[PDB]
C-alpha cells in the first residue's frame, strides 16, 4: 500500500565545499508486507529525459554530440519491490551440558559387602572423575535389610518397600544373616551415551531482505486501454534490511529507506531466557531440538527430578532405601520427550519439543539461513515495513496487477496433521490449512481472512499471500486456531474470505470444525473421610 | 491526526482480460488512536458529481433519463473513524489441575496402630485412586514417641518436637507403653472441596474494531462562518481490525485499509508463561481467578511447600515426624490468595490475582466480549493505528471539533481504593483517578498529561480521552504512580494538564501526593555471636 | 527521513460559539532517530508575510501602522529535530531483603553438650527473633559421633564424612566416650553484615524527549549556489515525548504532534519479573547491582542452595551430619557475584551482574536520569519516531547537511575489554567497537553497517552517528557479534561500511576476528560400568 505520494524540494549542503545543491524530488512512503513474495505491482515514475547523468531534465547536452546519452525523451521507471521470508532469530549462548536419561544401576552383591563411605578408596559403584579430579557423592548409595524388614519377611511377609527388592527373609539364606552379613544393595548412577548441550536463548531478531527492482529506460516505449509494451530498460536490483537499512541506484535516480516495521499484532511467543537443549555430535538437524523452561532444569544438579539432577541430588535423597529405583530420575529429557510424542498422539501440542511453534512439520525451519548452532521461528502475523523511495522524476502512478481467486480447499486438522476435522477444547489448538488459486493470467496479492464465528472462537489475524498467475498455493504455517469454552461442539463454524488485491471478496466458503470436551486430569478418590 | 494527504493515479490491470484501468485517487493516511471513541472529527472528499455508479466524474449519461441518477452537482463525502477498546487476549492452553488447600488430617488412633507400609493393603489414612488403579504414596505416613523423647517427658519434658503433639510420658498411659506399644500417630493428606484448573497463557494478540462511517451524499447542501447544512445522505459503516484490515464502499468510492499500529510505549505485562488458575465449577466471573508464575508450582507434585504439592512430597519429607502440622504444605492457592488480601489491606499491590493489572476493580475486564475461558487485559499505553483510505473525489478537508475542557478532581489513591492521599515508596504504587469535563456544545478529543513532577517521580505517559458534549468522564482505569527513592514525603507534585483536541491547554491542576517511607522486610537479631 | 510533505485545508469548529475556522497548512510527516542528537538537517517553511498575529498571510494591516508588526515579506521558518539519548526504564517493587552470604558457624563444645530441641529455651547456637517473637527453626542443629563411626575410628579410620570433622576415635578422650559423653558439634546460621533490597522489574517503558528547535522570522535574508544568510529570527524550543506527545508554538504558526515510534527490529532482553538485588545503605552507585531469574531464589527460605535460603531449609537438610560444611549455603548473592568475575575473566559474559547488557562498563548507566532506585537500560536499536508538524506557510523544503567521514579504528572486543581480536565461540560473544571522523565542516549523520560476513556470523543490525563537524565519535554502547558455529576460526570477517547523511558510502573497511572453540562442560568418567 502507498502511505503518501508527492512533491519536495530536497536540498544538500557539502560538509567540504559549502554549497547547497537543490532539486525537486518525487517521494513515495509505502509498505512491504510479510508475504510479498512476488513483483505483483510496480511504481512507474515518468521522467522528461532520458540517460540523464546528474538526474536532472532537461538535457544540457547535444543529440548531435556522440558522448552525449541524454535525449529528452519519455519513459517511465518501473520499480517493483518484495520481502523475502520473515524470521525471529535468537542468539545462542552456551550455559552447560546434560544427559539424555541419567540411569540407576543396582547391584546386589554375593559376597554381602558394600561401601559408600565419603573417604572411601574402593567404593562398590566406583568413582566419577573431572580431569583426575574425584567427583563428590559420585560413589552412590548402599542400602540394607532393617531388622524389622527380616522379622517381618520371615515371619511373614514385610510390607515396607525396598529399593533394590531385597527379599529379607531368614531363609533366604541363613548362614550369612545369622553372622550379620544381611542382604545389602549398591545405587550407582549411570549416564546414558547421548548428551545435550543447553543454549539459553537471547531476545528476538527480526531478520529479512527487501529486494527492489529498478527497470530505469534507456529509450522509450516502442475503449478498452491496455499495458504499454516496455521500454528498453536496465535493470537493477537494491537490497534493504536491519543490517543494511539504506541504497540508491548506480544512476542515483532513486534513493530507498527502509525506515522500520509497524507493531505486530499478534506478539512473538516468550522463549527469551529458556534452554535450547541440541543433542551433541558422535544442513542442520533441529528435529531432536528441545526448548525448556529454566524451572524443568537444575543447573548445579542439587535438585531431584529435573533436567541435570546430578550425584548430591541422587545420593542424598530422603528415605532413598524405601523408594522405588529411578525414583529422584524422573523428568529427564528422554522422559520429557517421551512424554511430549505422547501428547501429539492425543492430538496435544508438546510442551518442550522445538515444532510445538511450526505446528507439526520440522521442514518449515530448514529454510532458515542461519548456522549449525542458530534458532529461528517463522512470523506469522503481520509486521509491515515502511520504505521511503526518493526519486529525480515529474510524476509517478501506481499499477496493481489484480487476478480473481478460489478457495480450493480449507480444514482444521490437530498437530502434525494427526486427524483432521477438529481439536480438543481448551486442551489443545487446531490448525486452519487452507489451498487457494490464482485464476488469472497474472501474478497477484491476496488476503486470506477468517471471521463470522460461531460463539467463543479465538479471533484469528488475517494472512498475505502472493500466488503466481494460474498457480496454486496454501498457508505455510498454518493459522492457530482456539475456543473460548470447554464444550464438545459437532460443527463449530467460520467464514473464510479470499480478498483479491483490491479489497473484494473473489471467493467465500464456511469452514465446519468439531471440538472433543477438554479431558480434565482426574482427581484422586479415597483417603481418610 | 492526519500523515498524508495527497492525489496519486492508481492503475489496475485485470487478471483475466489484461486490460489497464486507471483512475486518480485521494489517498490519505490517518492515526486511529486508543481512545478514540467518537465521531469528533471528520474528512470531507469534495465530489464534483453526485450518484456516479463507476465513481468517475462528469457524468457519463442525461439528468433527463430516469434511469440516470447521476447529476453534476457538488457535495462532500464525509468520513469520520472510531476505535473500539483495546484489549491484549492471551490464549489458555490446560495443563494440569490443583487444590484450593491440601490439608493434613492426624490420626492418633486409641489402639495404637500405625500401618503406612507401601505394600499395605489396609493403611490407616487408606489409599487413594485414579480410575480404579491405586495413587502411589497416598497411605500418608507415621510417627511414633523415640525412646529419648519416652525418656525425657517421663523424667521432665522433651525438648523435641513431635507433629502430633504426642505425649510421651509413661505416666499418660503406663500400660501400654510397658509392652512396648507406645504414643502412635497417622498423617493423612486431604483436599480441599474446591480445585482449581490451570491454564497456560500463551502470546498477547491485540484485539480491537476501527468503524469507518461513510456519508455518501445523494444530493447538495440546501464576518463569521458556519458548518453547511449536512446534504441529503446515505450511512454506511465499515469495519477494520486484526482479522479483517481490508474494507471497501458499496459504491466503491471509498477503500480504506489497515496497515497497522506503532509500537506501545509501555510494554504488556510479562504474563506469558504464566499459569492462570481458575474454579473449577460445582457471564464470566473472573474475580477468584489468579495468574502464577511457573516457580510457584510443583507440576509432579514431588515438591513441598508449592501449588500442587502432591503425596511424595508429603510422605517422604526430611524429619517430617519432627516439624510442625501441615509442613510441606504452605504457599497453596487458598494461602496465596489470603496472603494477596493481606497485601491490598497493607496499601500493596498483589501478586498472586489477576485484579494487580486493572489497579483494583474486577468490573473492567467484564466488559471484554470473549468466552468463559478467555483471559484478556485493558490496554492503557497508546496503539495508534495507521489507516489509509483511497477515495475517487477531487479533493479532501479536515473538520475538527475544539470543545474547552476542565479538570473536576484529581486523586492519588492506593490499590482497589484504599485510601486516597498518597501511597507506600517502592514497596507500593499509586494510582491518579482524573475528572474531566467537556464544557463545549460538541463531543471532543482530549489529552490528559501528567508532567513537571517533584524529584524521583517516574514519568507517566499521557492519557487520550473522547468526551460527549456537555459530559463528564473519568480515566479508566486510572495512571499507575511510581515514586524512584524510599523516603517518606509529605507532597511531592505534578501537574495534571488537560490537553483540547488542537494541543492547546484548557485547564492545568497541581497534584499533590505524600509517599509512606518504603517498610522494608525486617531482619533476624540473635543466633550465634 | 520525510514520509509525507503536502497541503491540507484544516478546519475546526468552536465548542462554544460553533463557528468554523478553516485554514491550509503544509503538513509534513518525519521520523526523528535514535542517534539523531544534532541540528543536521532543517525544514523550510516559506512564509509569505512576517510577524503575522492569526498566522495568516497576507497582511490585514498597514505598515504605516507602529502597532502593525506584519510585513508583506518572504523568509523562511527553520524547523530542526532532535531526540535524547533513549531508555527502557523499568519499575521497581520490593519483594524482600536478602543476605550477602549466609555463613555456617560450627561449635565444637569441650563440655560435650549440644542443645538444639524445639522447646529449647537455651540452645547451643541461640534464637534469632523477629520483632520479639522467636523466629522458627533458628536455632541450627546438633551432631555427634555414630556409634559405627566410634568403632571404625577406633579401630582404623572411619570412611563416613562427618560435617564437623570430628574425631571420633576412643583414645581422643577416652574417658568422656566411656561414659557416654561422645564428641558433639553444633551447626549455627549467621549472616554475612551486608544485605540486599530485592525489587521485582515491571514492563518496559521508552523515555526520550524529542526537541524541535523553531526560527521563527521577524524581517528577510540581508555557477555555485550556497545558503542564504540567515533571517533576523527568534529561536523557540519545543518538547515532545510519551508523557508530552503534544506542542504548538507561541505564535501557533507550527504545531507537532509525536504520532509514536516503529517496532524495533532487536527486543529489549526479557528483564521484567526478574528480581533486581540492591545493597542496602549503612549519584547512584549501581556497580554492585544485580539482576536474578526467580529460579535463583528461595522467597520463603525452606529451599537449599538458593538466594533466600533460610533457617528451615539449613535445619531439616536430609544426611545434613553427613554433608561437608556449608553445604545447603551455595548459590548465595556472593557467590553468583564471584562466578561472574570469573566468567569475565574468562572472556565469557556475567548472567547475573547488571553490567551484562551494557558490555562490560558501569558509566553507561550513569548517565540516566531516574532517582536512586530504577533502572533503566540504554536501546541501540533503532526505534524511529514519527512526528507530524502542521505549519501554517506557503511551501517546505529539507536542507540536510553533507560532511563526509572515515573510520579511524574497528575492533572486535571481549566483555569488559579484556582482550581485543576475538572472543569464545557460542559460549561468548563479541563487541565491535568502530571510531568515525566527520571529514567535512559541518554536522552530520551518518550510517554504521556491518555486512557480507563469513560463514556463520550472525546478522548485526546498522547504527546510526551524529558527529559535529572536524569531531571524533564511537559506538557507545559497542556492537554485540555472535557466530552460528563451535568452531575455532584463525580470521572470521565483515565488512563495517560508514554511509554518510545522503545514503553513499564515504569509507569502507574489513573486520577481522578469531574465534577460540566452545569449551564445552567436561563430561564425567567412570562409576560403574
Ligand atoms: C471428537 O469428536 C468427534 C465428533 O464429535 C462428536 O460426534 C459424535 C460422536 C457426537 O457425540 C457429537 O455430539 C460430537 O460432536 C468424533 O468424531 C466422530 O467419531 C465417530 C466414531 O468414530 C463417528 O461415528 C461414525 O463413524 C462412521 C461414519 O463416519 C461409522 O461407520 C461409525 O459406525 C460411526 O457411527 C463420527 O462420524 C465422527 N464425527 C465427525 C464429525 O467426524 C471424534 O472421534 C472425537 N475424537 C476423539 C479422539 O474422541
Ligand atoms: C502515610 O503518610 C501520611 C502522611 O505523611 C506523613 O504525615 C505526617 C504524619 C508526618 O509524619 C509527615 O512527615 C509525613 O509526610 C499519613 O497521613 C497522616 O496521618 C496522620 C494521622 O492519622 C494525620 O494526622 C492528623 O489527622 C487529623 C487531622 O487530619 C487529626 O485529627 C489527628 O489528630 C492528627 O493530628 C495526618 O493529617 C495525615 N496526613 C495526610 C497528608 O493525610 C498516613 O497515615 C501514612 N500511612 C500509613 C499507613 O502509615
Ligand atoms: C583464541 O585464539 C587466538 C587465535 O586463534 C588461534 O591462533 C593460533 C594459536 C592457531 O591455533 C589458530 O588455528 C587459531 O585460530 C589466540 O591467539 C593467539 O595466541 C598465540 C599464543 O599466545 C599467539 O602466538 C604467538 O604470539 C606471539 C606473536 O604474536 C609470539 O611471541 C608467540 O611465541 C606465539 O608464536 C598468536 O599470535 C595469537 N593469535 C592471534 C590472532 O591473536 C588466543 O590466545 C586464544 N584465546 C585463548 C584464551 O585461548
Ligand atoms: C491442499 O492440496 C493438497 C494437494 O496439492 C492436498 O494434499 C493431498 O491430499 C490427498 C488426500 O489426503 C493425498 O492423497 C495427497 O498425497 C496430498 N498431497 C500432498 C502434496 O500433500 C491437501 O490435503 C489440500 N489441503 C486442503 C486443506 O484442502
Ligand atoms: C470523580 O467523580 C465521582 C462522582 O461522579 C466521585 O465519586 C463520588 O465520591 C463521593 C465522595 O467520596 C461519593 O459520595 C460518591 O458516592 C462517589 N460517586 C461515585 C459514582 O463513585 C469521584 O470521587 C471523583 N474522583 C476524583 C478523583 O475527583
Ligand atoms: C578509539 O580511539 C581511542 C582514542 O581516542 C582509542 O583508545 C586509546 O587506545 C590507546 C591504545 O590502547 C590507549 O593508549 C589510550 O589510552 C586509549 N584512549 C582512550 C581515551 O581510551 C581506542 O582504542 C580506539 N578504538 C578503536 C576500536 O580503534
Ligand atoms: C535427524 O536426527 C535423527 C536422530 O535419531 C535421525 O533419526 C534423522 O534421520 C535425522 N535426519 C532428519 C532429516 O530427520
Ligand atoms: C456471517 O457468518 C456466516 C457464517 O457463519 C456467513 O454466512 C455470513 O456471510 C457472515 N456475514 C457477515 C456480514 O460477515
Ligand atoms: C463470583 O464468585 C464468588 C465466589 O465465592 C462469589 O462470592 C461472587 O458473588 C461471584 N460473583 C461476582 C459478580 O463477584
Ligand atoms: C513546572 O511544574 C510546576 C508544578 O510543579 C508548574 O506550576 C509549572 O507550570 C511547570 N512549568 C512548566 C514549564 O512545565
Ligand atoms: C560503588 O560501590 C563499591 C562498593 O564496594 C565501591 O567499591 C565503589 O568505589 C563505589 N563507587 C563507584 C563509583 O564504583
Ligand atoms: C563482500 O564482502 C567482502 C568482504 O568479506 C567485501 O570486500 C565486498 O566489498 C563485499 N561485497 C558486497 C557486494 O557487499
Amino acid at each position: 500500500e502507498v502511505i503518501a505520494s508527492g512533491r519536495l524540494e530536497k536540498c544538500v549542503v557539502d560538509g567540504v565545499t559549502e554549497e547547497l545543491d537543490c532539486q525537486e524530488k518525487v517521494v513515495v512512503t509505502l509498505t512491504v508486507g510479510n508475504g510479498q513474495s512476488l513483483q505483483t505491482e510496480a511504481l512507474e515514475f515518468s521522467l522528461s529525459c532520458l540517460n540523464s547523468p546528474d538526474g536532472r531534465c532537461p538535457c544540457s547536452c547535444s543529440a548531435a554530440d556522440p558522448t552525449c546519452a541524454c535525449r529528452d525523451l519519455a519513459a517511465p521507471l518501473r520499480v517493483s519491490l518484495t520481502k523475502s521470508p520473515l524470521w525471529a532469530s535468537y542468539p545462542l549462548q552456551y550455559l552447560s551440558s546434560f544427559n539424555w536419561k541419567p540411569l540407576e544401576v543396582i547391584l546386589r552383591p554375593s559376597n554381602k559387602v558394600c561401601k559408600d563411605g565419603d573417604w572411601e578408596d574402593s567404593p562398590t559403584c566406583g568413582w566419577f572423575s573431572q580431569g583426575g579430579v574425584r567427583v563428590a557423592d559420585s560413589q552412590g548409595f548402599c542400602c540394607e535389610c532393617s531388622s524389622s524388614q527380616v522379622w517381618d519377611d520371615t515371619f511373614g511377609s514385610s510390607k515396607e518397600r525396598t529399593r533394590a527388592n531385597l527379599d529379607c527373609d531368614f531363609w533366604s539364606d541363613p548362614l550369612d544373616i545369622l553372622i550379620g552379613r544381611k542382604p545389602v544393595s549398591a545405587h550407582c548412577l549411570t549416564f546414558d551415551p547421548q548428551w545435550y548441550s543447553g543454549y539459553e536463548l537471547g531476545a528476538a531478531s527480526l531478520q529479512f531482505e527487501i529486494a527492489i527492482t529498478v527497470e530505469v529506460p534507456t529509450a522509450p516505449s516502442p475503449a478498452p486501454q491496455f499495458l504499454s509494451p516496455p521500454a528498453p530498460s536496465t535493470r537493477e536490483v537494491l537490497h534493504l534490511g536491519p543490517s543494511v537499512p539504506l541504497a540508491s541506484s548506480a544512476s542515483r535516480l532513486l534513493s530507498a529507506k527502509l525506515l522500520g516495521d509497524l507493531a505486530m499484532y499478534t506478539q512473538l511467543p516468550a522463549i527469551s531466557n529458556q534452554v535450547l537443549m541440541v543433542p551433541q555430535p558422535p544442513a542442520t538437524n533441529r528435529s531432536a531440538w528441545m526448548l525448556l523452561d529454566k524451572t524443568m532444569l537444575s543447573m548445579d544438579g542439587l535438585a531431584c527430578d529435573k533436567v541435570g539432577t546430578g550425584f548430591s541430588a541422587f545420593r542424598y535423597q530422603p528415605s532413598g532405601c524405601g523408594r522405588a529405583p529411578q525414583a529422584c530420575l524422573s523428568g529427564q529429557l528422554k522422559d520429557l520427550w517421551e512424554a511430549d510424542l505422547a501428547r501429539i498422539a492425543d492430538g496435544r501440542v508438546p510442551l518442550y519439543m522445538i515444532t510445538r511453534f511450526t505446528g507439526g512439520s520440522d521442514t518449515t525451519l530448514q529454510s532458515f539461513s542461519g548456522g549449525p548452532l542458530s534458532f529461528a521461528l517463522p512470523v506469522t502475523s503481520h509486521s509491515q515495513s515502511l520504505v521511503t523511495l526518493s526519486v529525480a522524476a515529474d510524476g509517478v502512478r501506481l499499477v496493481t496487477n489484480r487476478s480473481p481467486g478460489k478457495i480450493t480447499g480449507a480444514a482444521v486438522c490437530r498437530f502434525a496433521g494427526t486427524s483432521c476435522g477438529g481439536f480438543e477444547a481448551v486442551a489443545a489448538r487446531g490448525y486452519i490449512y487452507v489451498n487457494i488459486t490464482n485464476t488469472g493470467r497474472l501474478d497477484s496479492d491476496y488476503t486470506l481472512t477468517v471471521s463470522n464465528c460461531s460463539s467463543n472462537v479465538r479471533p484469528i489475524e488475517a494472512r498475505t499471500l502472493a500466488v503466481r498467475a494460474g498457480s496454486a498455493a496454501s498457508l505455510d504455517p498454518p493459522m492457530e486456531l482456539y475456543v473460548e469454552d470447554q464444550a464438545a461442539a459437532a460443527a463449530r463454524t467460520c467464514t473464510v474470505s479470499l480478498y483479491d488485491s483490491v479489497g473484494a471478496v473473489t471467493d467465500s466458503l464456511t469452514l465446519s470444525f468439531y471440538t472433543n470436551a477438554t479431558q480434565l486430569v482426574v482427581k484422586p478418590s479415597g483417603g481418610y473421610n
